[PDB]
């Protein structure tokens, strides 16, 4: 994640998460020994067991292994993701428009210059998006255009294996929404699970029958079902088929999107900690991975033209990236304000970066000082810890800023 | 399916079908040339071409594969549905319990006397059934005991694998049951598509216009959607997953479900036809697997307990049976009545078996003079063709056994 230079560097086991330590990250790891220019020598030490030891010197003495990229379809694979997802970006893009192209293109990857089984890939790859018609086959050989389903996908950045899932779900969302409450906006949104915490089901089960009313109402909808939840209570719950694989799945999606539901509301972090077991990373991870996700849902739902979706998502990509109630959506403009300090700054007051611009340092100032509770009280992303009156001033300043450049 | 004694039994071709004959087939076939006790020696020709004298000698010199069991698994299989109705059959029946007693059942089966895995075999079985709580495990070894949804599955000698989805189909019906008409409940005892005959599916999207709403209600509940139905008359539509093969299942059941209404409603199979694109014996035999399949789920769901399912399932089986309105059900009681025997006594007064065992035998035979419309007028599928006289005499004296039976 980050360079940190320091003169010893202790790995205590060789075995990481029930595994061999993967020599790309040893190297990482041990690579880290030495402060630069403080240092005559960096040290490492593995800490290893007599039984490790094996394992131990294979991590000292073994090098990286070379590089082999994922277009090779393996064995029972017709067609890939990665290559679904290059032929797509070529064909509704239009820089490649036949097959004589599509092999012209594929001679320019990795893949061929590793080998130098594709040609056909391609065409397979070709087929999926066909019969799908994220591309439509005109007569010329064949020439190939998108759908609107086709250019939804390479405008979202969305995967066209799980865009068929998405489309059929927005549409099912469409033919009856319920906008009593964001609850059923956020379901949609909420990321697939990729096991972001450990879900406790007799929690999540006993926050179901508190959940209200108009949040039931949305689970109903979108396929939760109290009898399965006490079938995940009563003990282990598996998934042999696909049939079994989705119909997990949208309980896990649900509980992430109670939990986003509370993060949109400033629900204190260690307060849905208590309330839902997840730790504040998981939590935090989870929610730029979902604004994340927000941004894409609103750009795939605007080329299709489901412009009374775009309305309602489009707002959710800023206000859970910063986890903020629709007010202080305009404040967080200025980026030295996270939702607590937007959050102090409205409550005296400045609802808006117009009134924050006109606003005196020195009245931000006490703001400040007074609603927080020298010494770099303040951490700011971007910077080193800032005193009161630096961040005061900076804040207006940038607010000023924010108008000039939006006038201009 | 017959004994037809021939004196010639020709065979236009080598190739059946789009492929050879099978051995069995064709001495199916041959065995019936030579009429018993009136010819000399029975002839068989099988004309060839010079393409197939090849193919042709084969078959005359040919002999049958030796039989061989079905719960012989598979390369890739881990269970077959044969093994799991076995191993369900004797734990829900109770006739073994433990483990030691389901290897003791196997080794009496054919595959185990063909083979004087398996062991293994039993294993995978009761572990899917386990898993989804056809049985439960208990502690003794463990002891394995049916739940209700095992003891439903039985009793209505429905397939386990399939019950799972009937099983969420019935539950999800009775979250909302549109008893406006009889379609919704068509729906659910239609049997799964068994290509009983190709659909024009250019005819049934030009019926899912003129469709009543109270039966486009039911197909919004089931399932049916009209974006599919445009796409399986813009072209073809194909399955790469199980997701895409109900899909399309649901609405090939629903198609099924309206040719079963129009049964149900005594319309003719000469309008069936021409409405519907079937042929009599494809409609025919379609009344016979949605009458056995209508007897399965009302068992189940007497089982499992859905007495308003059953109360309104139970009267099905018969009404398929015969293809007939809800009060010729107790006219039609008399086996020598069908539909068109049944609709004119019911139309000339005699609404009920009591008031037709009554009946003046002479009235009868009017009746059927006048409303069929001495060579055998009518025929009894249990019987040669009967006059008028004879057919209405034994209709009145059946009738009458059967108050006898009903008292008794």
């Amino acid at each position: 994640g980050v360079n940190l230079p320091a003169r010893r560097v202790i790995i205590r086991t060789p075995i990481f998460g029930g595994r061999p330590l993967d020599i790309l990250t040893y190297k990482q790891m041990v690579g880290r020994a030495g402060r630069k220019g403080v240092d005559t020598v960096g040290e490492s030490i593995l800490i290893c067991k007599n039984s490790e030891k094996s394992k131990g010197i294979a991590l000292l003495q073994g090098s990286l292994k070379p590089v082999r990229s994922c277009l090779q379809r393996r064995e029972g694979e017709e067609v890939t993701g990665s290559m679904i997802r290059a032929i797509l970006e070529i064909i509704v893009g239009g820089v490649a428009s036949t097959s004589q192209d599509m092999h012209t293109y594929a001679a320019c990857t990795f893949l061929a210059a590793s080998m130098k089984v594709q040609l056909g890939a391609i065409e397979a790859c070709v087929m999926w998006l066909l019969e799908n018609e994220f591309i439509q086959s005109t007569e010329a050989g064949k020439v190939y255009h998108p759908t609107h389903l086709g250019s939804a996908t390479l405008s979202s950045s969305l995967s066209p294996a799980d865009t068929l899932d998405i489309f059929a779900d927005l549409q099912r969302a469409m033919k009856g929404f319920v906008l009593e409450n964001d609850l059923h906006i956020l379901y949609l949104v909420t990321p697939m699970f990729e096991d972001w915490t450990t879900i406790d089901w007799y929690r999540f089960f006993c926050l179901w029958e508190k959940l209200p009313t108009s949040m039931k109402r949305v689970a109903e909808l979108v396929g939760v079902e109290e009898g399965f939840l006490a079938r995940c209570v009563k003990g282990k719950v598996v998934a042999r088929t696909e049939r079994q694989h989705r119909q997990m799945a949208i309980h896990k999606r649900f509980f992430t999107s109670l939990v986003l539901l509370d993060l949109i509301s400033e629900v204190p972090l260690r307060e849905i900690n208590q309330k839902y077991g997840c730790n504040r990373g998981q939590i935090q991870s989870l929610q730029q991975s979902a604004a994340v996700y927000a941004g894409m849902i609103t750009v795939f739902s605007n080329r299709l033209g489901w412009h009374n979706m775009e309305l309602l998502l489009s707002q959710f990509q800023k206000r859970l990236t910063f986890g903020i109630q629709r007010e202080l959506c305009d404040l967080v403009r200025v980026s030295l304000l996270n939702a607590q300090r937007a959050r102090v700054l409205y409550a005296s007051g400045f609802h808006t970066v117009a009134d924050l611009a006109r606003a005196n340092i020195v009245e931000v100032e006490v703001i400040l000082k007074n609603a927080v509770p020298n010494m770099r009280t303040i951490w700011v992303t971007g910077r080193k810890g800032l005193t009161e009156r630096e961040a005061a001033a900076l804040i207006v300043e940038e607010a000023r800023m924010i108008l000039q450049q939006d006038l201009v």
